[PDB]
């Protein structure tokens, strides 16, 4: 019965070797007081063809400047400082089993279903950490109650 | 005991590299009044072998000519704008892991199971995003009530 | 428990003869998000004093341009290319009878109760199919959960 | 579960002082095979504002050429020849109370909800006594089957 | 089970300005023994555009000659002398709201059930006050059991 | 509930002395997408006045070109390449007893009830081997859901 | 109870670019009069390393002499003509994903668990659309009840 | 409710071909006193591009200096002299499938959820046979109790 809105924000990230790197997922700021329930993601990564992208979904409040200080660097694992902090929800990796020098162009789907919501104040974010100079293009199909 | 027929339609499409395209999948306009119930479409794409066809298949009213303006480009997200005109029922996407110049035939299928039908005054679309220029020959057998 | 508004918009539209024309009953653009519950609106037509206004209130998604291409001219009816695109939830019927030349000011109202809302994308429109130049002051509370 | 559609025919119709006329309400020919389960017609007869116009809407079999012959002149009674030849299952009077010689245009809406369908073998009928000539735009959203 | 029959008798009376005036509805004569069980009576009076026509149905045995004897005028109420002589089934009234010389042309229907049956022997009168000179044409379809 | 439509066609053949012949019992080509439900076909052959028509009423798909080759001449037996391709529901044999040289006239009606349909894909044929050169007049009103 | 016997038959086919083709599994001949019931095919086909193969496996009656006329080209879509003539029950697609010019060696298996047997009348089809010339070398063991 | 710590470990290690090689997950060693609860381990080895790495993730106590006397080289297999000495509790297998000489860079993931716990007098190893010269960044977030 709530006013359900299914907004859709893009981001786009040309970002270098092992750049572990996060984006907030969140409506396009004209919308605030919102409350996150469900998010469709697809990040099509264009990445050279023999690299990965280990991605991390994470629900967190206090926004996170610096991503090596709170992820570490060859796959996200969340470090104990901002152990409790940090809450994921979702996994994934994208390999590119292509070509020598033909950069494939791979995505990633997920359908995160937050429970209990995720508002305004707190922050979900994608973070990822490639290992090569990759072309990501996150979009994001957020379902907030405003 | 209504009369079903499971009748084929093909469409050819040869689209450029990042073009949002859609067609409709319904019968061959000497079905008119018909009530598509199932579809099975599968859509055998030729393509470069290092990027990949994001497509959604979305039962919608109102008929879509201007795609761009309904879908984002990299990856299919409805925009808010056509949140609610726009139902999805169908996601996927056909990634090509071949080679450097030897282009790759990929196929997706979808047994799509419309709920409660899909008449002829709606329109149940295929939309893809793709990254080069494919050779689709999407056909698709619907098993309409007429 | 959600949050309701009853928010008042006016629509002044001076039409002519056989114009089937609509309006789009919504709150004043300040207020995006919302979810139309309940309209009260109240229609004071002025119009000459032997013809009718034939009024339709019909919830449809995809805003319509055209009218005549979606409703019929002498009294609305939904054409069957926009058939499932229009729902049907008010009807009526405003008849002058009065005198020659005396213009008479007629209005109708109209309690609709929307089943499950209607957000910020459907669109509630009011339609109305005159026989003579009417100078409707079509005005509108609206029972949004915003 | 069957397939529905509902089809928007009109028919205008100029008729003389005391001509009782019938017009067959069915879809447009392009659909045969139908079967027809509600009507929603609306009359919106233009005509001399001191006079009235009576109509009955007949399910029957056997389509009827000659009309007097069937119904009474001066208020639509099924005759006894065509007793149970004729089913009424619509009623109803729009009476004219205008002015002088400014001539009135007052419409009829009627939603028929017909017991078992009415197949392209029976007939609709809508038939009218009017007073005075008369300027029907007599149209009708049929619900067939087909 | 009984054989059931519907026939329609008119009958024109133009009838003079304070002339209370009753007909007798029934089958045409040819159709002795019969047992009327329900009438639709229809009647069209052409009249001034400033007058009433009040009527009344009333099943009685021992058929009335005079008529102002039995009722009342300016309204009809049904006198002492033949209070249970005469049994009030059916009631209305008919006014002409209309212009100045443009007389008018209005109808009243009424469905009257008839408990237990009219026999041939009784009568069941429509008889009706008017007020100018009016020109009825009164019919009726009557459901005799023969 | 669903819309049923009992069409008419007729077939008329003059065959030969020991031709097993068949034909197709099916709507007259306008309408496509029917189902066969029931089926009155009534065939009055004139024939020789001391010979057998043995007939064969079968459903099959995949429509039948030569007949000596999927039945037995001297009486319709279903040959065993044929077996499960043709489903047996009617029988029955005409007799001739009559006189020297005057040729008889004798039909053969059969109301076949079809489990769940025929459609227009399928094949409801009727066969027969004659003893002589015979007129048939093979007719059949079909009972389609369309 | 019955008495099983799990017979192997081979078939060899080197097929061209664009050939829907089909080859009938079922035993070598030498027994007749047999039921399969369960048959486990493994086709390894050699193709070119960039192509797919996309294979049907369907159950029908009336042995199919031209495929193209009863399966579309790009991907097997039963076409309407022999849409009830042709039960599919087996459905897949071999994709290439290799090299330039060294030609893969991919193999399809499937465990097709028949419903209610197929008879020697019967046929049991494996029809495949390939896009280059490929060198299927098809076997399969069916599980028939002689 | 007893007092749980998400702490991350990373392990480098660059191993040679055919060199059985395993790692011991566990905390800094300034946790000393800890109950491994669950391990999340992701290993993001970069390897040839034609290889596998064989994985086994083992419960032991006692810890193994020596790996090639504990598990057969080709793929992980328990050696029985250490038979009941090695509780295997998580496997898998990373493939290469890539280019002639670009190395690729694939990760394994593991979850592992152990019962009872792992104290710190037992040791909880991952083991790995490459096939070449990898050059693995193993690290994992073990969720000890202290």
């Amino acid at each position: 019965a709530v006013p359900t809105t299914r907004v859709v924000v893009h981001q786009s990230a040309v970002l270098k070797k092992d750049d572990v790197s996060g984006s907030e997922i969140k409506p396009e700021g004209d919308v605030a007081r919102y409350k996150i329930r469900k998010v469709m993601l697809s990040c099509t990564l264009r990445m050279r063809p023999g690299e990965l992208v280990n991605y991390l979904i994470v629900k967190c409040s206090s926004p996170i400047v610096n991503w090596s200080a709170a992820f570490t660097a060859p796959a996200l694992m969340v470090k104990e400082s901002c152990q409790d902090m940090i809450t994921i929800i979702g996994k994934g990796k994208v390999e590119s089993n292509g070509v020598a020098g033909s950069d494939c162009t791979k995505s990633f789907n997920k359908f995160i279903r937050l429970g209990a919501g995720i508002s305004q104040t707190q922050h979900l974010y994608v973070v990822m950490y490639t290992s090569e100079a990759v072309k990501t293009v996150l979009e994001h199909r957020v379902y907030i109650e405003v």
